[PDB]
C-alpha cells in the first residue's frame, strides 16, 4: 500500500524557493526504500517554476502578493494529485504543512502579513473531497499508524 508524500518532505530542491523541507524520519526512508512513497509537487505539477514568488490562498483564489492569480496551477496540480491517487490505489497524504497546496491543518491568512490561520491548501482540500485522509509532516506517528492497519 503505498502514499502521496509531498516532495519537498523527500528532501526535493522544489519549494518556492528552491531549498527543501527535507525531513529526518527513520519510517518515512523505509517506505521510500520499499518503493512506497511516491513523491508529488502539485506545483510543479502544475506548471509553476522553481523558484517562484510567494502565494496565498483567498478563498478559492491563490495570489501572489502582486496580485498574479495562479489559482489554474493550484487547481491542476491538485487535480494530477488526485489522479495518481486514483491510478495507484491511494489513500493516504503525507503533506507540507502551512502551504497553500499542501496544508492541512494551517495556511497563511491571504493578507502577505505572516499571519498563519486554521486552514487547508487547495490539493489536500480536493484530497480530502475525494475520501483520501491527508497527514502533515507533525503526524507520522498517526500516518503510520493508518497505514500499518490497511
Ligand atoms: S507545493 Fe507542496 S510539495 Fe511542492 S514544494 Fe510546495 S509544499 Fe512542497
Amino acid at each position: 500500500e503505498k502514499i502521496i508524500v509531498s516532495a519537498c518532505l523527500l528532501g526535493q530542491p522544489v519549494r518556492y524557493d528552491g531549498q527543501s523541507k527535507g525531513i529526518v524520519s527513520n519510517w518515512l526512508d523505509a517506505l521510500g526504500a520499499e518503493g512506497r512513497a511516491l513523491a508529488f509537487c502539485p506545483e510543479v505539477a502544475g506548471g509553476l517554476p522553481t523558484p517562484r514568488p510567494p502565494a496565498e490562498r483567498q478563498g478559492e483564489h491563490v495570489v501572489t502578493e502582486s496580485g498574479l492569480d495562479v489559482t489554474a496551477e493550484f487547481d491542476r496540480g491538485a487535480e494530477l494529485a488526485l489522479g495518481l491517487c486514483l491510478a495507484q490505489g491511494i489513500r493516504f497524504a503525507l503533506l507540507k504543512e502551512g502551504s497553500p497546496s499542501c496544508g492541512s491543518g494551517r495556511i497563511y491568512n491571504g493578507r502577505f502579513e505572516g499571519v498563519s490561520m486554521a486552514g487547508e491548501g487547495k490539493t489536500t482540500a480536493l484530497l480530502r473531497r475525494h475520501g483520501i485522509q491527508v497527514f502533515s509532516e507533525d503526524q507520522l506517528p498517526e500516518l503510520a499508524l493508518a497505514l500499518s492497519l490497511v
